[PDB]
This record gives structure tokens, sequence and C-alpha cells, in this order.
């Protein structure tokens, strides 16, 4: 139920817009310059806007470069993208007869920050990769699998353009692209950031703080069994080749059953951590309090930073780092 | 322990002032004009400035209007209001050496957000109607009950004028006038909208979804025994005039019984929903978290929209109006 | 999957018999003259045979007319219907070759209080309006829509009648027909009695006893915001042409954040008290202590009218009305 | 606010009726009649027809006597008194122009079983004394208090006639005579029967089923320390002159300790067991399964006599009262 090639004369022949050089920016504008079509670079002037003009771009303002736009791609971080489509996109949206506007981030729409207006066709191109590894996938041959999404078609046009540019992004063929909404990629966004990888860390730290404090292993030999060696870069690697259960014929016997038997003991206890979790970002409270911490000034932010970097197990592997020659 | 008449004479003679033209300045504003008050209606240019222009007034900008004004009227929304009355009469206001101003929403006094000085003695109006039915009622002859209140009486003459208003504007004779306070109006507002309509939606949600998904009624005929046929709008036609348990001897025998024996039994369970619902905002708990959510840019009102119009029965309910011709 | 028209030929020629001319009697009769019908009014001597004989119908004896009759339509209450179908009706079932027998009430026919023979094909008719609209409805020229079901087919003419008295008494064209059970009539007849209505009056009495017994507000300010002003008459008007949520964009900003963040709050508790409540109806439980309460004499019927009628929300209001003009 | 002397003119001169010969029968008739009363004993054909008849009264059947009756009296059980209440004075009670009918037992009218009409005024004379000793004070001189009541007054003559009774019968003077309702007397009539008896005799078995089977007390001298000598007629006879606890300087110094301490300690265990009882009679809940249990044939009343005279408790006082002589 995945889309894997489309035309690209629907995006061909206009010139579409790139707002912001940043980590995607360096990344999706030289591949899309590749495919024939005109890209304008749109930034303010800061370090990044020399790295555009250094790379061979046409560059300008940001809310010039929408004027002379026909295809926008709104290419920003996160936090500062609800008051420069405010006070920069906001102006000059009221004079686009015909506009199709692309974010990569659905947390910023789907919680309604940014409400585009009426004739603002608003669609989503989600890149399922690390960023530095496009430009190898560029270099192979390949793709990398993407998110497409439309919140408002008012043309008709919407997959017409949403294909396109996965087409155009060097994506699609090689990689496949999923249709989903905008709701859903917030989501996945989301929640394996508040799920599964703030228990990893948890679990770390509570298998440090029972054996050193109780159990009397040495604080240098906890680490090394813990992530100092590379055992968490090794369980990883074989996940992304042969699947989840299916790289555990790699390991001893003993090593699956203890894993086995109590990955189906705690399932009942993380069910409950991950369905709370789920609610709480699909009713939009996430969105109102990390709201609020920025108008605060981060300052719940700014204390478990030094409640995380003065931690015993964060004290203890920066004496081990200079001992491995880290 | 209510009012029926008084006199006209204290806001007579001088000009009063009316802010906004809307739901009120349609309706208020009119009815002060036909007992022989100089009335000026402040509104900034809008689709509402020509309507006060269209219908026979004299009408000026928002702040200009309470420089002209004696007595001032201050008809506006209760989520705007907090910044117009600091940007426009914040200034002006200490040019009074004389001056009450009066507000038809305790929302935004009680809990603190506007706060006016010594000098302004600060009173209280509410009608107890529709509006939709003033003019009907004003037309008919009879009146309207109305909650009366001071604040701040800084001149001794505050029901001289907390009574001569509600005798201006048509409310008695006819109907009555109950003294109250600031914060009793707030109050029976807001825990109205907190207790027994959210309630009386989610148990009308609720029978939806267990009779539908349990029993194996059909979806359409499941709305047309909630609300889709009108017996809500029977059952609520019959307490305006008889009572709410007199208009009970309008039912069969078995439909008294089953109210009855369950409405004395759920009455402990109902009570601590009330209670704890009257102290949040008792408190001023919830006059905060409306002021955070506007500043957040309404991220759960949003949300929680878009999971209330793609409810299973707010989805069955389109179908049906397509249906019945509406 | 609803029926809109059929064919009148079913029940056309042969004499439909009408038993009681009470609340649907002078409703339901003069639209099935008017179809074309032979109707014969049954009922015994009391002041509702005086009406039937008043407005051109021949009227007789109620166990007389089912005689003369090919269709029985038994328009009378629920409470008295055990004992005369089983002491004028039971006598003479014993004589039909053909017979079907309609009811406007699920509840004696669901729970087994009446079980007709073989040869009697029963069915049911349920109208989905005041009664007291019907006329209007049919003065204007639309219909209203009704709830069909069979119990009971020993002819395969079943569906040949069910739809052709919906068509007979007016409610298609111009309303709907939902085909349903006799055990889902029951049920959403009862359910709608027990889970919304006695909460919400139980929910309005706990508001009363809040906000006087604690926060000290007016006994007559208290009643003018909860019903005895009509917002409750207003609230309900909306529903019935716009839906139920989608009246909700006439209110303020603010009545619609306090609702939807409470609706969605209070939803899992008020499920609790619909699940359990519709369990049991569906066991029959119900239905056996009101045939108990009816052989006990109603001693609990009687004494929560005088607990209900003596409450200090329904003397309050008692004063009130006096006080209104009411 | 109690009454002490009234007029006796009012049921003066007219004819009074009395219905049954029972346990009120043989003692407030012959009072009646000493007072210059017309008096006329109702009673069908059985055993106490004759020691009406023995003791010179005029009598005759139970449904003409109250046609000859101008003051109607009530005095038969309460078990059998809604059946000969609605077959004999039921079709009599429609040629009354002015009536007044007195109960002595409020069960059967405050919960409704019996509802007289328009015409009948309803009252209630309601005797505090064993019955058996009112005699022995029409003997000596005194009274006996009474509670008064009027649940229908529908002449304005309810009190001229409530009060003139309890002249008549001797309750005053001498006694006292409470004004109260028809509710409150049936109320205290069953909440002594249903919270500090059946505490008390749970409370005599449960001592005697703790010392036996554990302690090693012989079975013939827990019985006589418990009540087969007497100390709870001991216990019983000082209240009734010096008061409950002014009779407690007539005991032992630690008698008076160990009381104390535990009648504050256990007060609150005790009162939940009163206040869930009270509640249950209040809501006519205790009315209805006593009218079940008639209906039923008494199952639940049999069985708990054979359980309670098949007692081990009920076997030993048997032979230790062939052993004291009794
Ligand atoms: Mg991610
Ligand atoms: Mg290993
Ligand atoms: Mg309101
Ligand atoms: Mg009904
Ligand atoms: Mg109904
Ligand atoms: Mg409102
Ligand atoms: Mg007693
Ligand atoms: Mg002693």
């Amino acid at each position: 139920k995945t889309v894997l090639d489309a035309n690209l004369d629907p995006l061909k022949g206009k010139t579409i817009g790139v707002i912001g050089y940043g980590n995607q920016g360096r990344v999706q504008a030289t591949i899309m310059r590749e495919n024939g079509l005109n890209v304008i670079v749109g930034n303010v002037k800061d370090k990044y806007y020399e790295l555009a003009k250094k790379e061979g771009f046409e560059v300008y303002e940001i809310d010039e470069a929408v004027r002379r736009s026909d295809v926008a791609l709104l290419l920003i971080p996160d936090e500062v993208m609800k008051e420069v489509y405010e006070k920069k996109i906001a102006p000059v949206l009221q004079g686009k007869k015909e506009f199709v506007l692309d974010f990569a981030s659905g947390y910023n729409v789907a919680f309604g920050l940014i409400r585009p207006p009426k004739s603002v066709d608003t669609i989503m191109v989600a890149p399922r990769m690390v960023g530095e590894g496009i430009m190898d996938l560029h270099k192979q041959g390949k793709g990398y699998p993407v998110l497409l999404g439309v919140k408002q078609d008012a043309s008709g046009k919407a997959w017409d353009y949403a294909k396109a540019i996965a087409k155009g992004i060097g994506a699609i063929p090689g990689g496949i692209a999923v249709i989903s909404s905008f709701e859903e990629e917030a989501l996945l966004d989301l929640m394996s950031e508040h799920t599964w990888v703030p228990i990893l860390f948890g679990a770390i730290k509570a298998c440090y703080d029972i054996a050193v404090k109780e159990y009397g292993v040495s604080p240098e030999a906890a680490l090394l069994e813990f992530y100092a060696s590379g055992e968490l870069a090794e369980i990883a690697r074989l996940i992304a080749e042969e699947g989840i259960f299916n790289q555990m014929v790699h390991h001893s016997t003993t090593s699956q059953y203890g894993t086995l038997t109590r990955m189906f003991k705690y399932y009942d206890v993380v069910r409950r951590i991950v369905e709370n979790e789920a609610k709480y970002i699909w009713d939009g409270s996430f969105a109102k309090e990390w709201s609020l911490e920025q108008q605060a000034g981060y300052p719940v932010f700014y204390r478990l930073w030094e409640l995380a970097t003065q931690s015993e197990m964060a004290k203890a592997e920066k004496e081990l780092y200079k001992l491995l020659g880290r």
C-alpha cells in the first residue's frame, strides 16, 4: 500500500523555493538541483548563508524567496519555525493564487501552531534516515524511505505534488514512500523519544546504581559491560539487516533464554508506560507544556541537565574516557 | 430579597458610553436609547461598525467614546477584553474625577485580570436570557431577570447606578434583579459549563458507545432515540414553565419510576464531580490555565476539536442529517 | 440500510382495528382514515370514548373491535396492557386463522409479559416524535421517523405489513423507517430514561446543593443560572438542527474549552454508570422489579415523590415561579 | 411545644365509630364511653365480637358501623388493614360530605398503602404505653403520652379534632401530646425495632457463643448472668424513673467505668448501623419487602424462626426453665 514511482512534470518547469540551508538544506537542495529543478535558497544572513553561496546557489532573504517561489519547502528547525512563519511568510501568503507549502516536521502543523490559509495546499515529506547517509546513498544509487501526507488539499493536485517531490529529492526509486497523515508523523516522531529511549537510558542508569551501590562492583567495571565497550552498537547493527528477533540466532543459547523469558514477562509492565504516553501526545497535551517551557525560559530543561551531568554514572565515564584514549 | 423598581434620574441627564456593538450592542443599546438616554457606541472600524451606524447611532473609536462618556458600559467578549482595557481605557482612566464602569462578565474582574482604579466605581449587570429573546420581550412588554453586583464603591452611589441601569435596559419591571457579587456571577457562569453540560454530552456519547459496540443496535436507530429526534427539546420546554420535577406528571408511570430511583441513586456519585469542580474555579485555578492556553496558541483546544469531530457518533449524525433533509 | 417507501395494498381492503383512543389514538387514527383504511376504534366507555365518537369514528368495546378487526393496532399504555391483553384479547385470539397484531411499545413483549400465539404475527411500529408534532407535520407535509420490527413471522407477510402501516400512518415518505428488533426498541426507550436523564437532574440538583450550602450564592440566583432562565431550552434547540458538537460554534471560546476538556475527562467515569445500567435492563432485571412495585402498591414510588417535592431546590423554585408571573 | 388540654365539644354530640375490638378496642373504647361519647363498635363476627357485646356496647359489622359513624377510629392490626380498608370502607367513603378518619398506625398511611379521599380528613393518635397499663392509669387518675399528627386537612378542623380525641381517650390531662407527622411516627416505631432491639438480642447471643464455645463456661452458668436472672429487668426499671445515665449512680464504681469507656468507644461503630437503617426506612424500601414477604407466603419469616428456635442458646434455656420451676 506504498508508492514507488511517479511523475516529475508537476513540480517541473516552475521554481521551487527552499527555506533554510541547515541539516536538510545542505542535503536536500543539491539533489533537487540535480533533477533539473530551479531551486532558490532562502536564509537570513548568518554562517549558513555562506555555505549556500559557497556551493553554487542563488540565495536571498527568507521572506523574499517565497515571493519568487512556486513550490515552497520549509527546512528549518521546529522551535524557531512558528515565529518565522508568522513574521515572514504570513504577510506574503495573501498574494498567492495557487501555492503548495511543504513541511518536513509534523509537530508544528498537527497541533495547530501553524495554520496555513485555504489557497496554500500544505503537505509533508519526512525522510527516514540519519541525514548523514543520504549523500552516501545518493552516491551509491539507492534511495531512502519517506513519509508522505496531505493536510489541506484545496486544488486536487496534492498527490500530484506529494509524490513528485519524493521523486525529486531522490527518495524513490530505491526507497519507498508511505502515505500517511500529519498526525501520525507527529506521533511516531515523539512517542519514540518518549517511550523507548528514556526507558532505555533510565534502565542503564538503574543498572549502574544497583550494581555499584549494593553488589560492590567496581565503578570502572560496570561501565565496560553496559555501554563503554561496544555491545549496544553491536546489538544495533544486526537489527538493521536481519530483523529484531532474527539477530538473536547469533547469540549464545543462554542469552536467548533469559531475554525471551523476560521480554514476555515485562511486556505488560511496559505497555502501561507506553499507552499512557501515547494518549498524552494525542491530546495535544505535550505540545502545550513544551510551548510553556520556552516562554518560562527553560528552568526545568536547565536543572535536568545539571542533574544529569553531575550523576555518578556521568562522572565515572569522564575519567574512563581519559583512560581509553577517547 | 430582590429589587423590582428604582429611579432612573441617576444615570439620566449624563451621556452613557457603550463599548462594542456585538451580541449585546445590537440588543442593549436600542433599549437604552428608548429610555431617554444619550448613548454613544464605541467600536473600532470593522463589520460591526456598520450596523451601529446603519441603525441610527453616533459612533466613534473605542478609547474615544470613554472620553465623552460619563457612565461606561463594556459589552465586548471576554477573551479580547483584557488587552483592550489595558491599551485603550487604561491610558484615559487617569483623567476621570467621578466614573462608573460596568461589565456584563464577572470572569475578567473577579479573578483580577482587570483591576480598575479607585475613582472608577466598577459594577455588574448580567442578563439572564438568550439575548435573542430580549427584543421579543421588549416587543411583548415584560422584562428579564438580571444579576447586579458591586465590586468597588468609592462614592456611595453604586446602587443608585446599579439599579438605574437595570431600569434603563428594560430588565425591571417585568423581570427581577438579584443583588449578588462579582465572584458569584463568575462561579455560576462557569460551573454550569463545567459540571452538568459536559457530563450530559459525555453521557449521550457513552450511551452510543455502549449500545452500538456491544448490544448490536443499528447506528441510525441509536441517534433517533438519543438526540436526533426531539425529546431533549421536549424535556427542556416543560421545565421553563412548570418546574424540574413538576413536568414529570406529563410522563408515563414507568418513566417516573426509573428516573426517580436512579436520580437519588447516582446523586452521591455526581456530587463529588461537582464539589471538586467548584473548588477548582473558586481557587482561580481555571482562570490560570485558560490564560495559558491562549498564550500557547490553543494546542489542546485544537486537538480536542478533531477528536470530537471525528468521533463515530459525530460521523454517524452527518449521514443522518443528509437523510432527514437537514 | 433504511426503508423509504412501500406498498399500501397489503393492509388495504381489510378493516384495521384500533385499540384505545389515548395519546396515539387521537393522533394515529385520523391519519389512517385519511389513507383510505377502514379503522374501528376500540375503547371501553370512559372520557376517551367520547372524543372518538365526537370526531367521527365508529367505536365499540375493546374485546369486540378485535373480533371485527383484520389488522390489530394496540395503542394503550404499558402498565395496563398486560391484564387487558389477558382478559379481553386472550379469549378471542383462538378464532383467528390469519392475524397480525401491532404494539407501539416493546417493553411488554420483549420481556415476555405478553406472549401471542403462533397464528398471530406480532410486529412493532414505534414513532420517534413528541406526538404533539405529528399533526403539525401531517399539516406541513413531511413525515417522522419510526422503528419497525418483527417478533413472530408465521406467514412470511410480516414486512409486507410492517412497512405498509408505516406508509399508512404517514411516517414515510418524508421520514425514514429503521428495521430493528423488539429487544432493541425496549432497550433504547429505557436506557435513555435510566442513564442520561437521571444523571442530568441529579447534576442540576447537586450544583444547587454545592453552591448554596457552601459558596454562599443566593437561592434565587442559583436557579436563574441553572434552569429557571432558558439556556437548557436554548442548548437543546440547536442540537435538533445542527448537531451535538456543531452547535458549539455558536458559543464563546471559553465555553467550548471548559466543555471539551471535561467531556473527555469524565467520559470514563460516566461510561461505568451506563454500562452497568445497560446490562441491568438486558437481563430482564428491571422488568421484574417494576412488576413488583406495582404489586406492592408503589411504596417506593410514593416516598421518592415526597423526597423530591420537598427538596430545597424544589421548594425554592416554587416562590420563584410566583415571582416571574409563572 | 406540646399541648396539654383542649375542648371536647368538637367530637361531642356526634357518634364516633370504633373499628375492631382488639388490643386497643378493649382499652380505648371504654374510656371514650366514659367521657360522654356515643361509640359504636365495628367488628366482624369472631371471638372479639363477643367481648364487645359482653361488656355493654352496641356492635355491628365493620363496613356498617362507618355508615352510622361521624368520627372514625380504626383500631385494627397493620397487616390486615390494607385489604379491609379497600373492601369495606372504600365503597362507602364516597357518601361522606364531611368525615374524619383516625389511624393509630402510621405505617399503612405514610408509605401510601392507604390513600383516603379529599373529603375524609385523616389524622393520627398514637399511644405511648404498654396498653396493659392504660386502665391502671385510668384507675389511678393520670394520663399517658400520645403522638398527634395530621396528614390531610380539607376542612381546617383537624386540630379541633386531633386534640379532642386525645382529650377523649384520657391521654391528657395527666400525660402530654406531641404534635408530629405521619412520617415521623412510622419512623420511630420501625427504627426502634430495627436498630437497638436486634442489636441487643444479637449481642446477648454473641456473648453466649463466645463464652461457651471458647472460654469453657458452663452452659447453665452463662444464661444466669446474661438474662435468666433479672438484671435486664433491673437495668430497665430504673431508666423509667431516673434517666438513662442517672441510674448508673446506683452501681459499683467499676461498672460505671467499663460502661462509659466503651459506650463512647463503640458509638462510631453503632452509628453506621443506625444511619444506614434509617435511610432504608425513609426511602420506603422496607415497606416494599415486607409487602413482598406477605405475598410470597413468608418463606424467610418461617425459616428464621426455625433457625432461632433451634439455636443452642434457645435450646439451653429450655432445660433451665424446667429447673427454676418456670
Ligand atoms: Mg525520528
Ligand atoms: Mg553473551
Ligand atoms: Mg450562562
Ligand atoms: Mg416514554
Ligand atoms: Mg422515548
Ligand atoms: Mg457563555
Ligand atoms: Mg413501639
Ligand atoms: Mg456489678
